[PDB]
């Protein structure tokens, strides 16, 4: 019985961080309490000033990542402030019943609700808004994130051997559908509701205008690059709630990857590129062996390099000449 | 030798049902006899009256599902009535040789042919029409279905433990390419042959106008929803003969999934969303734990919700508060 | 230490062949030396005379396949002749560090460089050009190929049993983005640099104009069909450096397939259709059981049959009536 159990309250953090948590744990099941507040807002999504009439959990794209253990109960208070215009709810793919919790969390502006469900299945799972009759629009406008349910005894390799990460990052990839006017410039809308009709028309073409990590072209670059150091193992959580993507770490690999994102299945090793089905979250472990600036991108290189689906990881440490060595630098072709 | 074996005749049923059959079986190999009759016809595919000049096996999209066991021989009589206009044939992906049987089953209107092949490989396999020089058109116009070849000892989990379904449903997902006229309205054609040229032009854009389960937007909804009850295990066969899709059961999971559809491989568990490669059939088992109306859809939510790739499953039984509970219903945000 | 090891020089061959090599080997690690020379050139890519301002490794699309064993070191001399116009480099997905070697191999026309890296991970891996700020264009214009790193003890099935191929073929699949002028005809450009701007615009639509194996519609057909005979096992290496594809052998199967392409993972068996993520190379084994002309294609049948992603394999040997038999040839429907 769930009412029997100890409760615990978690404080969420903004992507690309993930809130402090234990992997393998000696603790027994808890009721883990979270709160998220919906925020609609206009966001600038590229370096040319294009804006999106966006919708978010907790003010970020993606929403924050929620972490529990298998056998825990997730208890979410979802708040829809009166400063928003639309009704919202939440569908946890990690949950069983009631359209993922959507039927039990319909919240008009000025309302809130509390849902509990048992996290009985391990993996990274998408959660997203799913209001009746306007599902894709809320999703593509930014309302998704990841619930990670860790096995109580931590991650395992195909032979049952223990795996771990030293640091976790969460990347949400968003296919955006920004309309254009007769002058071929992207439209800027005064309200969310005004964007709707034109946006549906772009959606129906199936061609995103932009595809971005974490809300903006260049979100995970420069000062906001991810960081690591040689010897450290990183977990890269990648969610795409609406469209397929193909993550790749340039100069690296997926050492162990659950591309379907479900930790009771054996991971695959040595991946160059993996696949996140639209409507899922996946997870890759990599232990850094070389220092330098890596790119982490969607390996449809048009989607990455023209449309925005690419970030950076800056990795400290000592170069390893056994792994790779410039034998002869660029120099004239001798004749 | 195949001429040695007992024959048996199977009566096919219309999707989304699958004809009566045994899973694990003590019977030895049989020659399993089927017949299908091709039917070209105009079909209404959406709620706005749009029509498709369609082509079908047995009058339905998809064609009916054929079920045998590994080691059986499939023996198909394919009939192309003189009331049709085009030549047809059939390519079984479950078969070895002769372009899947296409080279041996070329049938002009008024002809028929009988093919036999050995079902030596277990899984769900696409079959489709493949007339020389007009393959994609026949496929996208509706000519595909699934052959399911069960292992003689039934389905197995990754550890070799037995799995079963209590009920099987078959869903064919069809990317349709319906042309539009200068007024932006979909074209209605008096004959199949008249649709061809304009349809090729839409196909070459790679953008479907509609994407539908089982022939029509809303095919598997309302009175035609799929049904189950709590405690029952269902097999959801999903075929897509031309384009990738990503099945998802909202409020449920794929308990055991063979997304590539081949039962000698271990299934994956706990999937939120799986992937059916264009040109394949996949299969998922789920045991219902909560009652209610579920959506089964392609989790590109534009393809599902705007373009049509979505159906419903109405599930009887008792709600389970341990799995999920509304702790606090939607209600004003206290201040 | 790598400087300790014996060196060996490999002579490359043009696709669809793969250079002579050993699978399981008693030899210890070597430094394997290769050379490739970049060639920019206009190529005719279809039967209607359309041209592409192409970029290639070694004059072919794809580049040639390089084969080593796990634990070897690849040592590549990359040469960019002064007759080319653009700078180039190379990113080996099989390598660790420095953006796959791209940062250490930047070569302007008239220069060359030599890179070494350790092939410490088994599988087929894409390599491609990745010049800063123009990555997708170089890739989609033809600059990719496969590095195959075999396990030292050869390929293995899921139970550790030995697998082999008798013959290997390499297929690169290229999504091309050829611009059109106001008359709706494809543009022919006098130089590579002149194609750039218009090509970017087509790329951003995400809709290829052509999708081809090995550089041209029909590249692997007629006199250039692949060949096999009944009883022979073939390895079909399939690379796609930019876009997803779904290989299928019509009338055959993937007997053992590593669709993610990484040989330390167990292969899947009996596949009808497999999936190569954009940015990866995959590998399938098939042992031929029937003679005849097979099609090997991308099973989005529009991409294959309208856009070009399809070739042929002509297989010698004796027909097998147990596997498949025409019981009754096409003939009038009796009444
Ligand atoms: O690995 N280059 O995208
Ligand atoms: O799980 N919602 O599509
Ligand atoms: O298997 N026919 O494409
Ligand atoms: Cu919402
Ligand atoms: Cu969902
Ligand atoms: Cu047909
Ligand atoms: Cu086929
Ligand atoms: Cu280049
Ligand atoms: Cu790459
Ligand atoms: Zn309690
Ligand atoms: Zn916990
Ligand atoms: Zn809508
Ligand atoms: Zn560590
Ligand atoms: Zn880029
Ligand atoms: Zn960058
Ligand atoms: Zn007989
Ligand atoms: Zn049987
Ligand atoms: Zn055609
Ligand atoms: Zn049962
Ligand atoms: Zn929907
Ligand atoms: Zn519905
Ligand atoms: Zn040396
Ligand atoms: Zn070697
Ligand atoms: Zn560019
Ligand atoms: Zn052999
Ligand atoms: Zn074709
Ligand atoms: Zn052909």
């Amino acid at each position: 019985d769930a009412d029997k159990l100890p409760h615990t309250k978690v404080t969420l953090v903004a992507p690309p961080q993930v809130h402090p948590h234990e992997q393998a744990t000696k603790s027994g099941p808890k009721v883990v309490e979270f709160t998220m507040t919906i925020e609609e807002k206009k966001m600038v999504i590229d370096d040319k000033g294009t804006t999106l009439q966006a919708m978010t959990f907790n003010g970020s794209m993606p929403g924050p990542t929620l972490v529990v253990h298998e056998g825990d109960y997730v208890q979410l208070t979802l708040v829809n402030p009166a400063t928003n215009a639309m009704p919202h709810n939440v569908d946890f793919h990690g949950a069983t019943g009631a359209l993922g919790g959507a039927k039990l969390t319909n919240v008009n502006p000025g309302e809130q609700a509390t849902l509990r469900f048992k996290a009985d299945r391990s993996g990274t799972f998408v959660y997203h808004c799913a209001p009746e009759g306007m599902v894709p629009w809320h999703v593509v406008s930014g309302m998704s994130g990841t619930l990670m349910v860790l096995p109580r005894d931590g991650l395992k390799d195909p032979q049952g051997k223990p795996l771990h990460y030293d640091r976790a990052y969460t990347i949400g990839e968003f296919d955006l559908y920004i309309p254009k006017g007769p002058d071929g410039k992207y439209k800027d809308y005064a309200t969310l509701a005004e964007s709707y009709g034109d946006t549906v028309q772009v959606m129906r073409t199936l061609t995103p205008s932009h595809i971005v990590f974490n809300g903006k072209v260049g979100a995970l670059t420069g000062a906001n690059a991810l960081t690591a150091k040689v010897g450290e193992t990183v977990l890269l959580i990648h969610s795409q709630a609406n469209r397929d993507t193909r993550p790749h770490l340039i100069g690296g690999h997926g050492d162990w990857v659950w591309e379907t994102g479900k930790f009771a299945n054996p991971p695959q090793r040595d991946l160059e590129t993996w696949f996140i089905r639209g409507g899922s979250a996946g997870a890759a472990l990599y232990t850094f062996k070389q220092p330098g600036v890596y790119a982490y991108l969607n390996h449809n290189l048009i989607e990455a390099c023209e449309l925005g689906a690419a970030g950076h990881i800056k990795v400290e440490g000592k170069w390893n000449d056994d792994l790779m060595k410039q034998i002869k630098a660029p120099a004239p072709i001798p004749r």
